[PDB]
């Protein structure tokens, strides 16, 4: 590669203050984003981004952490050039007209990039992509937005591909970003993103992906259990250490 695709991103946790993402971005220019599901800037070791674009993100309507109140403050004290909007609202009993109502509220506002929240890869009732195209209606073109937001977590490359593939076929003129995606526990995460990012890598249509996620297995032991049960530990950037893992070292 004589220029970077230059798609990858760090979904970067609050408990990652002894963590450094300049080890991910070698400044060859494939890793040029970072998020942390929140509107205060990364914990990291150094008190910087290691050269990485922050992306604000109201991951819920509001909260102690990202008060909606501070949320154009933060903007303009941060400078972010992207926003992300609430985190998988499809599965946590927020219907797609209080979504819409929401955002016209407070994501409408900031003058920047903005992404629709992140949606389930669900096909049960009222989820995933439904939900999706449910909340653009309630928008009722009063919603100002540039990219929709996808997570994937599943068994399978094959089925990760068909889901981008269909997502693309169901919404053709909308641009994508994948803001978490891994396989779910028992697979072999780093074959897995093999095959995964150089078919993201050809896509006009995805702007940025972030692999979940961009910690140690440690920190994600202690802070998200949750994460543990359904993911694994397998698709961890960092080493306890700190260093790159096997699927950090796919980042470069
Ligand atoms: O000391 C660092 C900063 O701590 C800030 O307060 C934190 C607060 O932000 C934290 O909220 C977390 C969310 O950050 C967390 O986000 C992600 C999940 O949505 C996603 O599913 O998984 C990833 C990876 O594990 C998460 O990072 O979501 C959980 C709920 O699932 C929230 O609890 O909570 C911390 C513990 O209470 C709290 O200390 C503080 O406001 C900053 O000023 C400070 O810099
Ligand atoms: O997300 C679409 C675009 O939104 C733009 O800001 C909007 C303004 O142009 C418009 O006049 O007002 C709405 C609501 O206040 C704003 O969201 C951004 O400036 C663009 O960067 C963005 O592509
Ligand atoms: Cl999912």
């Amino acid at each position: 590669s004589h220029m970077a695709s230059g798609k990858r991103g760090l979904a970067w946790p609050w408990y990652n203050s002894p963590l450094d993402p300049g080890v991910l971005n070698n400044g060859d220019g494939e890793v040029v984003a970072i998020y942390d599901w929140e509107t205060y800037a990364p914990p990291t070791s150094t008190g910087g981004t290691g050269g990485l674009g922050f992306i604000g993100m109201q991951g819920t309507m509001d909260s102690d952490s990202s008060p909606v109140a501070q949320l154009a403050t933060r903007q303009a004290q941060q400078g972010w050039a992207t926003v992300f909007s609430l985190n998988e609202p499809d599965i946590n009993g927020i219907t797609p007209a209080e979504a819409a109502s929401w955002y016209i509220e407070w994501v409408n506002p900031l003058a920047i990039k903005k992404a629709l929240p992140a949606v389930t890869s669900s096909t049960t009732s009222g989820q995933g992509l439904s939900w999706l195209s449910e909340m653009i209606s309630a928008c009722a073109g009063a919603c100002y937005f540039d990219y929709i937001n996808l997570h994937w977590y599943g068994t399978s490359f094959a089925e990760f591909q068909a889901y981008i593939e269909q997502a693309h076929n169901q919404f053709p003129s909308y641009t994508i970003v994948i803001s978490e995606f891994a396989l779910t526990n028992g697979g072999n995460q780093v074959a897995f993103f093999e095959s995964a990012f150089p078919f993201l890598d050809g896509l006009s249509y995805v702007l940025l992906y972030f692999p979940f996620v961009a910690t140690s297995p440690a920190l994600l032991q202690a802070n998200d259990p949750g994460a543990v049960t359904t993911v694994g530990t397998g698709s961890c950037l960092y080493t306890n250490a700190g260093g790159p893992s096997s699927v950090g070292n796919l980042m470069y």
